[PDB]
């Protein structure tokens, strides 16, 4: 894929490759999302989950939430991309984390961006101010947090008040990824992704990681495109066969608009390429990425 990256760069055709991809993307029914009773469960009117992969809450009332299950079969990993929750869908958000047995949550956005609210404050900021979602009978408590330069990892306790059960949810918040933008560098992004991988949150023994930004397609799609590609070129007989454009389209069969700009697509090539060093054998690389990320 590196000779392709060069070819495209030298040609100045990212907008074209990206456009081809948008044009080719899957189009599936989003009936439930469009139901009139779910208008206030959707942050954006042009971003809905496909009925076939949408996540269904386990409640008879209304099992709708703007979230999609991205099941990458060959890569053997599943992600749930959802929108930044709305004031009225925080309980729903956590009901899904519980019901889906998720271990981690990856936030790649800020609550406020461009002076506009892009996501509700769905997690407690102070351990003393825990959150109780009366509608889904859940309790959320902040136990600790490790603040780095461009991201914060939080340790939350999600308690299902109905079953009396407790679960620790790791929160991975990338705080310096601008909307429609790209990480500050391949190393800062890779350092973050691998931070998420080491915790175990992406392991098959836990439910699918919940990944979201504001719409749950741009930055989320990017985070996932890179993770899935790195998974494929580690289990594939020939690492060179992995086609990022083709892997992206596959992902778009599960949720629309993954990757929102040509520059995020390009960045995705840079991340995978760089990340390939680790995949191909060299342990050192990661330690260098961390140094470069300047998390301190
Ligand atoms: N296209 C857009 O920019 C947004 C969707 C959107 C929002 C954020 C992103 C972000 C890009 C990124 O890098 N990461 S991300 O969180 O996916 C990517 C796409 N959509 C809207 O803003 C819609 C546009 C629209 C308006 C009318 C009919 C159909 C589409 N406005 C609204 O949805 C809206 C909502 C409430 C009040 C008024 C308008």
């Amino acid at each position: 894929m590196e000779k392709e990256f060069e070819q495209i760069d030298k040609s100045g055709s990212w907008a074209a490759i990206y456009q081809d991809i948008r044009h080719e993307a899957s189009d599936f029914p989003c009936r439930v999302a469009k139901l009139p009773k779910n208008k206030n469960r959707n942050r954006y009117r042009d971003v809905s989950p496909f009925d076939h992969s949408r996540i269904k809450l386990h409640q008879e009332d209304n099992d709708y939430i703007n979230a999609s299950l991205i099941k990458m079969e060959e890569a053997q990993r599943s992600y749930i991309l959802t929108q930044g929750p709305l004031p009225n869908t925080c309980g729903h958000f956590w009901e899904m984390v519980w019901e889906q047995k998720s271990r981690g949550v990856v936030m790649l956005n800020r609550v406020m961006e461009k002076g506009s609210l892009k996501c509700a404050q769905y997690w407690p900021q102070k351990e003393e101010k825990e959150m109780i979602f009366e509608d889904t009978n859940l309790k959320l408590t902040l136990i600790s947090e490790d603040i780095k330069s461009y991201y914060t990892v939080r340790q939350l306790e999600l308690e299902n008040l109905t079953t009396q059960e407790t679960r620790e949810i790791l929160h991975f918040h990338y705080t310096t990824w601008p909307d429609f933008g790209v990480p500050e560098s391949p190393a800062s992004f890779l350092n973050f992704l691998f931070k998420v991988r080491e915790s175990g949150s992406l392991s098959p023994e836990h439910g699918p990681v919940v990944v979201h930004c504001s719409a749950g397609i741009g930055r989320s799609g990017t985070f996932c495109l890179a993770d899935t590609c790195l998974l494929l070129m580690d289990k594939r007989k020939d690492p060179s066969s992995v086609d990022i454009k083709k892997v992206l389209l596959e992902m778009r069969k599960f949720r629309m608009g993954l990757i929102q700009t040509a520059d995020q697509l390009r960045f995705s090539y840079l991340a995978v390429i760089e990340g390939a060093k680790f995949i191909m054998g060299d342990s050192s690389v990661q330690d260098q990425w961390k140094e470069l990320s300047h998390e301190d």
